[PDB]
């Protein structure tokens, strides 16, 4: 019979894989030629929409989540390769550096906090559907770095809030083993969104 702790124990293990993995992927991704790599703009926004979609109370498996993070892993490539050029390749050091402790900070607090932080599901999902209109609206209208650094910032904040309310709930509510990998989704997309948004935010303010 499970416990609280091994559920969520379990999850974070199954998150920290899907991290490794699409590091793996981010590495072949490299080896993609350029005239094969779909527009900045559209991954990044891909990114958000991706991270609405799978946040279904739906039992997706473990070969769903490890193949996803796999392939969306070489498909970040050419926006690590995008933030690097315009301001050294030290800001993806930076960046996943500060991603990841503000995801240690925030899910230890979220996790450990009393307060259930349910009421904010609506506030949450209403956030990052503005986030993807305004991805949308970059692709055909495309915003000004001062513009899309204020994106990033709010991006941040969104995802950084995420992350503290995912493992918030995954304490608070009821998770089965069978939601284990849907769980473990929603963590590495809150990790790649928050990523993506600081990489976006130091490259540009270091370009």
């Amino acid at each position: 019979h499970e416990s609280k702790q091994s559920i969520m124990q379990r999850i974070l293990t199954v998150f920290v894989f899907t991290l490794l993995i699409a590091t793996v992927g981010l590495f072949i991704g490299q080896f993609v030629p350029v005239a094969l790599m779909l527009p900045l703009s559209i991954l990044e926004v891909a990114m958000i929409i991706l991270a609405f979609w799978m946040r279904r109370r739906k039992a997706v498996g473990y070969a769903f989540v490890y193949t996803f993070a796999f392939v969306s892993g070489i498909t970040l490539f050419p926006i690590v390769s995008h933030y690097a050029s315009i301001a050294g390749a030290y800001v993806v050091l930076e960046a996943f550096g500060s991603t990841f402790v503000i995801f240690a900070v925030l899910g230890t607090i979220g996790a450990k906090m009393k307060k259930d932080l349910s009421f904010l599901w609506s506030f949450l999902l209403v956030a990052v559907l503005a986030l993807a209109v305004v991805g949308i609206f970059n692709i055909f209208s495309p915003l000004n770095s001062a513009a899309m650094m204020a994106y990033s910032v709010i991006g941040t904040i969104v995802f950084s809030l995420y992350i503290l309310y995912d493992l918030n709930q995954i304490k608070h509510r009821h998770i089965t083993e069978d939601l284990i990998p849907v769980m473990a989704l929603s963590l590495y997309l809150d990790f790649i969104n928050l990523f993506i948004n600081l990489l976006r935010f130091f490259g540009i303010l270091s370009s």
